[PDB]
């Protein structure tokens, strides 16, 4: 036994489509619908559970930094909708989610937790595994975190933000990058301006 | 074609060895010999190139943060040991790394890189892969970031100390802890003391 | 089609985590051994019909558990799911406390091994099964999704192959306790018959 | 393992073959009942037990499933001679006497083993009924073993609430009967069924 | 086409349940050893040519048992089918009360190791087999569904079998008992040839 | 055991040379389309059971004739040793003049295609096959090697074949030209049954 | 092309029935270690240049036995065959009384084993194999159909084969006992060739 | 034990370069269409038995030519190595200048798919075939290595071929021109036989 | 062990990046049709025997272009590290600036393609190959790792190659321009021999 | 695709034949030249033209390498009677003449293409010169194409390059001969040869 997933890092994202709850309601939703975004595409293991609910809230509640910068987010589990609902009607004091503005994707089939690989055989769930796809749609980088630990809507950020600069721009963005950090040209001649 | 690695979340890091520059020397090093210690992993593209060195540099002038909790660091590319050698022997200001406190581990027959799943067939060097490993040889978390743009080693010494914290607690880590953050107890009664 | 659930051939062992009277458990084909077991799956917590079927057995738990019978209720969704919706009050659709185990498949290897699982929807469809104290399996009843089960009629089956494990003779079309049955022997039979 | 090609809610596998109808030998094909549901039952053995007291219990209420547009069809593995001879014995004898409904043959095993209902160490199938609506797809299987025969009313309760369902855009509840309270599967719908 | 019955190889093993003497057995073709057995298929019960073919057997039966030979017949249908036929009259075509047994073949498992099932019927042919009381295949005739065996066949073939199993002697075309035989050397062929 | 010969479909296809009134001439099959034929296997040319079986056809040919039926016989010798055979003095274990095709199976592929062929010994054991005027295999008898088969039984087969061919009934066990035959309806089976 | 014969290895392992002085009798290759053996199948009985070759051999065969080699023949015609033909007097194209054993290849295994079978005629070319005295094959001469093989070449090479086994020369083209022979030796040679 | 090389179809193709007159030709199969060929392969240049057997036919190859027959020689050995060896004088073990075709078969395909080499020693034993006018091989003789061919059985080989391709009559044993030959009909046969 | 190098085919494609004056250019096999090409791989830049010869070839490079002979390097290194070296003064092991391509190799596929790929090592030992200007491989020269390569002994075989490709005659051992030729033929052989 | 069991490193394939040593057929084995330097050739042909130049150059000037312990085979698949014959060939005649190195015969063919030097097509060798050392151990492969002949020179340069190598901790650059300086293998020991 050895480890397969059809997601590839400077190739398009694996395609993507099932049911989301966005806005209490159910709807058809797929990879392709964010073409000319930005999509920071996360899975996290179980509805009514412990990390699960603060990253869905601490991304949520930061969802407007995303926007702003061209950038959506959507969370899927192997939950079904119906379960990802009752969830979200549920107060945030009980662990609840409560209201919310990023979809919620259901997974029952684990197809796309597969196509993904995040899926964990044993468990029947993922682990946490965040994707951030560019508005062509190719995947871009690839954050999995075991169980015990929830990731940082600040470095999500910081990623896209250089994403989006080196996108638009000749350089290249140096270890702990920030809109405003000196860069690089990818030029044994030009990389000379940052050296010195 | 689809995408294979040994490289599993929970599972044993896949094992290495090979010649590393360690403090201007070639030395025999391998994975195993970090048992004990949690690891910080990482690969980078090329020697004599651009994002790379002020990621090297940047951990390896951030060091002492990683050992005061019992963390080491190794960096490795598909360059030669004598590649690595000569990088060193190359001042800063030209794009060299000068000293180095961290080891660099070569991979010539790429065997490492395609083993822990970052080899770029069409390119013959690897992406930007970082990978946490616990001081019990278990892979704990990876990051995986095309090319363009650089790790951050605040991100990578918050992982740390968020696996460390939840190997001797038995609490979870939600979202964007830090040390001093709250913390959950994984239990549907317990939980609601966090929730709260 | 493939199934490993074959009538007259032991029942597929299953494992897995329930929730039973509030808690996480480990529970296993082999705990009922010695008793008989009506374990039925149904598609997904917080749905329609699921709710209905798995409080018709519950509040008519006694009635199997005076003739030597248990009641296992399993689904693909998870125990922390299964909890939430006990922790539901029925008039919102949910379980409200319950007496009956609610057993997780998540990774769907038990709705796979009892030929109940939807490739497509990821989840069972309406699949009952009855095995017997000696983890025999008897009846398998599955339905299609819009349409419920009925605990009559399990019961009534129940009751029939516990009658003819106890007595040489077999079960008419509608038998119930008290119905005339059949000694399955040419001459026999016509005892019956005439 | 268990093989067959009944699957619930895709078309029921076409059969067809010799049966005895109203004392005649007569080929029958499952299309030929396109446009009405269908009970279609196996039985181990003519002039056996369980069997004659189930095709009698369905042959005597057969105008309550042609009230409700439905016909039914026995099949046993007997060929249509040892069918005919079966109807031509007296009731008192375990014979049927004179039936409405027919008896398909099976000699060849191919429908019993196309129904998932063939017994390989016996010979003949255990006692497995299928419901079939008025467009050929199968929606309920009951399988019995061999000493517990099938109820006429629960067979009826079943016809009744599947063609309810394909009319209504409400689904039946564990134990619905005509004249049953239903649920609107929707989650804001279906509170209208459970407040109460 | 394939079977496992093989002339001159010992007969493929059978067993199942039987109707005999009104009562269902076990039987199995071991039960025959050290008698010859005329071990024959029939299409269906409750039809036309089989009927005659069993009755003509059955009521023959002490030409063959005086001989050491037995008889048993089979199909395809259950034991249960071979009770009801035989307890139907033979003006309707039953069997009536029978000494043979009939030999159930629900499975098909005995017919296709015969060589004698019909895929694309559901039921074997007209397959007779002669088997002698070491077990060995000696004879197999097999006849298509309207034309029925001749129990004085049968009888000849038993008996010329048991003849040279017996002398050293062969037996020629239509022989029967107190017929000509030929020793089979070419010299000593020639007391038969030379007359 | 593999064949190609099943009954109720065509009888496989042969051809080959034969010896016919004295001569070699190729035959085939599909010659004797539009008739019934007998075709049947003997083991070996010089030996001792065959040319009885040879003879006993060829004297009763006519009786073959008057009913639109041919007579073939194969082994695996060549046409060579059937000529030598033929000119052999029926006193001597020898043919004589015969009217019967003495067709040869030297490559042995007709006796193996009518599984016929024995793989230790090199010949065919006593196969007959009784196929129709459409080419249709009807019937099939294999004899081990010591017993010959018979002319009369041959003849009540192929009248009985060609009455159930002609007619809408079948053959009892036994039936002769003049017996009884049975009406296959679960009806008019009575006309015959009701003793 | 396949066969087991291959010069300078054991030829082929053969058994079977062969007549010898008219009567049956097992034979084996093996029998004949010790040895040289001319080992030659003809087509077949009762034909036209076979007769003639057994004959030749059968007429010369002291000149094999002074010389320590017996001489085998064998066709794919039984032994009853073979017979028939030893008692057909030789102005009939029969063999008359023969001394050469006449081994049948009935199953056609030993023409197969030899590489001379005519799959699409039955019988074999004429293939002729000389076998030493430790069971090698040491020649083999394969003709078609229409030509037959000669005595003096096949002497000629058994007493070429004994002489190089005995000796450490080796034989020249067209060697007969008493010619010259050459050692097998650069240096040794020019006693030879030196002319 | 494989080759392409059947008798009574067409020899294996061949092509390669020859020595001819003391120079390198291509030479190939087709050249001979028209004319007998007597094509062989020896083991060696500058070994023992095959100078003799070249120089032999190359001596004699008129008695070839003036029946319409062509000689060609074939080893293993280069074409240089041939040539160095037609250089060589006869007493030295050397051929001399010849006038039969030296073929060079340096890569083993030619034999190979003559079925003459041995693959553990890297050359081929002595074989030769007779192939016709119209390419279809008709006699394979191989000796193992110590003993020569005969220039005279060729000749009486290729004699008999090329009588029996003109007449209708087939060659009996040690037949030469003015010998007896056979009417192959089991009647006129009996003209040869009775005499 | 297997290669697409082979005497008198084609010699294998390749194409990758080399440097050139300083800089990164795309560099294909069939750039060099219509002259001689020395095409040879060595282990690893900042070792040892390597800059030698390198250093050796270029320095010597005339000799080759004089008689229409390019000259081609290649290692596993990337083209960073083949700048880095060149950057390197002769004096520390370095290249100096050089008038021979250096081709990188860092997916190993040409080096692999030669037949010349070290798997446990991962990088070539020292093989050179001459193809002649119609693209056909002529000769190959693998040395084990501690010993380099001859520019004479490489001029030579270039040389005595085109001299062949010109002539009708062929080169003997130790051949160089002005030495004898052989007419190979066995009779105008003789003219050489006596 | 080119196969071949001949490495650089590893043992040289074994090997065993009859060669023609001294006028003499004699069995000779690749082991037979355990604890001496090797140098082992092929030739196209016999009677050929650039062959015997090529066998009596090495021929002519053996005691120079029988001086540093390096013996001397050349190898075609002509016969042993054929090299014998060419032997016994005047020079002036394209012979050879009597000669002091083995000439191993290869009729088979299987030494020649374990050693990769068959060709397929012509049914000889190409000219492969292959030196192994007194280990065993395969060194030195050079193939020509027919046209062109080897070089005693370097042929001896290579032996005594090697030789060197075995017995001294640096390498041989390119064109060393004895008395050129050499390089010590380190990355600062080098610097002794390079400063210069």
């Amino acid at each position: 036994s050895l480890h397969l997933s059809k997601a590839k890092i400077s190739k398009p994202a694996p395609y993507w489509e099932g049911t989301a709850v966005i806005d209490g309601e159910f709807k058809e939703l797929k990879l392709t619908d964010y073409r000319g975004k930005y999509l920071v595409f996360f899975f996290y293991p179980l509805d009514f559970t412990f990390v699960c609910p603060t990253e869905i809230i601490a991304f949520g509640d930061r969802l407007e930094e995303f926007r702003s910068i061209n950038t959506e987010v959507v969370a899927c589990s192997v939950d079904s909708q119906f379960t990802h609902l009752a969830w979200i009607n549920t107060p945030r004091r009980q662990g609840g989610l409560g209201p919310i503005r990023i979809p919620l994707l259901s997974d029952l089939t684990h197809q796309i937790s597969k196509d993904y690989g995040v899926y964990l055989e044993d468990s029947g769930h993922t682990l946490r595994g965040l994707f951030i796809i560019d508005d062509k749609g190719i995947l871009r980088q690839i954050t999995l975190n075991d169980l015990p630990v929830g990731r940082s809507v600040d470095e999500t950020l910081r990623l896209v933000q250089a994403f989006q600069y080196t996108d638009k721009h000749g350089e290249v963005c140096p270890a702990g990058w920030k809109p405003g950090s000196e860069t690089i040209i990818p030029d044994p001649a030009g990389k000379l301006k940052y050296f010195d």
